[PDB]
């Protein structure tokens, strides 16, 4: 939200696939100023992001 938002937060919101939980992210980015393609953000090791950990996790045919 406006405070924190981590890494594993945000990966385990969108392997779980319910995107009310993706509330505050935008107010977070605007405050700190950072991207999601930053290294905070990725894997770290392998170049990770969250859209691949969204698309790697799908339900159905949609995430």
């Amino acid at each position: 939200d406006l405070n924190r938002f981590d890494r594993d937060r945000l990966f385990n919101v969108v392997a779980r696939g319910n995107p009310e939980d993706l509330a505050g992210l935008l107010e977070y980015l605007r405050r700190t100023s950072k991207y999601l393609t930053d290294s905070e953000y990725t894997e770290g090791s392998t170049g990770k992001t969250c859209l691949m950990k969204a698309v790697l996790n799908l339900q159905d045919g949609v995430n």
